[PDB]
């Protein structure tokens, strides 16, 4: 059963490293990530100058679950897929799991979880790819929520 | 009548930085890029590590397609979509034309003929994402065949 294996987690929290590392080491998975296609579609602009729009958001969706059934849907070489985004979203989460139980594909969590202070270190120090205090303050709240831990 | 610009031309010709500069001039126009998705899919390993597998390539090549076919199938808003690769083997080229025809779409060029000795000076300078000599020239040549000029 090919499975969908969901990292969760903040930015810099260490996604993008464990997802080259793992498929170096696991042969016949694939990686699928939001970012990669926001920046794609758009000629590779400067990282801030994105705007997450209705239409451009949905595209990038589209070529995500697309992505994933067209390769999930590959011979018995094709062990899984990895959808390597923050995916602190609820909303998002369900998607892929609604996905998966539609055409038989198993759903895994990665859980990175990094304390704040950490965070805060490698944000600031990730330049074009650092994102604003302010947004990764509110992703960690998001990261606290999933775990279950009290937040304010 | 929504439009399929292929950029043609050998590594360094400046099709990157044309496809960005007319997607930002150009509202409704979209970037579709091989390399983006190899190095998306393989969760961005080094780029000399990259091996051109059957396997892998029909994924990119779907990739495209799917891509293309939903971006187009968008509203009035949606102009174009750009494929910014080399576009050098006429086989890949007379596959967008034959996609376009069965859609509705028009197929146009955009010729990045730049001289040899220019593109051995811009290969030399882009580190990671430059081309071995010997591939540079490979292609040289076939931009030469689509351009209708004389090789040996």
């Amino acid at each position: 059963m090919k499975k969908i294996i969901l990292t969760i987690g903040c930015p810099g929290s260490g996604k993008s490293t464990w997802a080259r590392e793992f498929i170096a080491k696991n042969p016949g998975f694939y990686n699928i990530n939001r970012d990669d296609y926001r920046q794609s579609i758009m000629a590779h602009e400067e990282r801030d100058e994105y705007k997450y729009t209705k239409k451009k958001e949905g595209i990038v969706t589209g070529m995500q679950f697309d992505t994933a059934k067209s390769i999930l849907y590959g011979g018995d070489s094709v062990k899984g897929v990895i959808i390597s985004d923050t995916n602190l979203n609820p909303e998002r989460r369900l998607a892929w799991e609604t996905f998966a139980k539609e055409y038989g594909w198993k759903v895994e969590h990665k859980v990175f979880d990094v304390p704040w202070t950490e965070l805060v270190k490698r944000n600031s120090k990730r330049g074009t790819k650092a994102v604003p205090i302010d947004v990764l303050r509110s992703m960690y709240k998001s990261m606290r929520e999933y775990l279950g831990l009290p937040v304010y």
